[PDB]
């Protein structure tokens, strides 16, 4: 059984600086397992996403020394070591499931105390399209070879989580869909413009949301850069 995958994390948690913080991600199937090959990404407000660790337990450059995964038992755990205000934010984990993506429910991490990147992938901030149309979006890769990762699609609902889309391969061609979204989404690709593309068909006000592109590849860091999301709204 894998058709109800569900990854769940703890709500909220409640830290300040200089303390250990532990936060956890299981999975409905069974023991989180090396095949998962999690991700752990970061959201700071407004839509920022930055992955912190990869493939269960590789930090990923430039990620502070004080974020660590690993695999504990039947769970995977992110641990950061000596806390700092710059952390308060939501920490969503991903785990791979033979032939899609399944993100994780967030939690939410208060610090007390409060008060360019080579890598850049690039989205325009808004998009309007009618329901029942189709709309276009596209995401920019920059400062990188753009041919040796994937592109990731991933949305987030107003107020909720993320959800995978699907992923294309710019040298093979090949795609993945997520089931939930193999009759919404159309992936393509072009190289000499380093630009990714996804259509949305048959839109409606679900589809009212935030879109982000993110990079992949096999054995590297998932969801390492994020595109800062484009907003959909389907209005007539
Ligand atoms: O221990 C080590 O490093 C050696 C083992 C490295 C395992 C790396 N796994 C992934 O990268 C996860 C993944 C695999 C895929 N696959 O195998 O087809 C995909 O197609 C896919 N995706 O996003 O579509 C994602």
């Amino acid at each position: 059984g894998s058709a109800q995958a569900v990854v769940t994390q703890e709500s909220a948690l409640t830290t300040s600086p200089g303390e250990t913080v532990t936060l956890t991600c299981r999975s409905s199937t069974g023991a989180v397992i090396s095949s998962n090959f999690v991700s752990w990404v970061q959201e700071k407000p407004d839509h920022l996403f930055t992955g912190l660790i990869g493939g269960n337990k590789n930090r990923a450059p430039g990620v502070p020394a004080r974020f660590s995964g690993s695999l504990i038992g039947d769970k995977a755990v992110l641990t950061i070591t000596g806390a700092q205000t710059e952390d308060e934010a939501i920490y969503f984990c991903a785990l791979w499931y033979s032939n899609h993506w399944v993100f994780g429910g967030g939690t939410k991490l208060t610090v007390l105390g409060q008060g360019g990147s080579q890598v850049q992938l690039q989205q325009p901030g808004a998009e309007l399209a009618k329901p029942g149309a189709s709309v276009q979006l596209s995401c920019k890769g920059s400062g990188y070879t753009f041919p040796n990762y994937w592109m990731h699609w991933v949305t987030q609902r107003p107020g909720r989580g993320l959800e995978w889309i699907g992923r294309i391969d710019p040298n093979s061609g090949f795609i993945r869909y997520d089931e939930r979204f193999k009759t919404k989404a159309t992936l393509t690709v072009d190289k000499p413009s380093s630009t990714a593309y996804m259509q949305l068909s048959s839109l409606t006000s679900d589809d009212s949301a935030v879109y982000f592109c993110a990079r992949g590849c096999y054995g590297c860091i998932h969801f390492d850069y994020w595109g800062q999301g484009t907003t959909l709204t389907v209005s007539s």
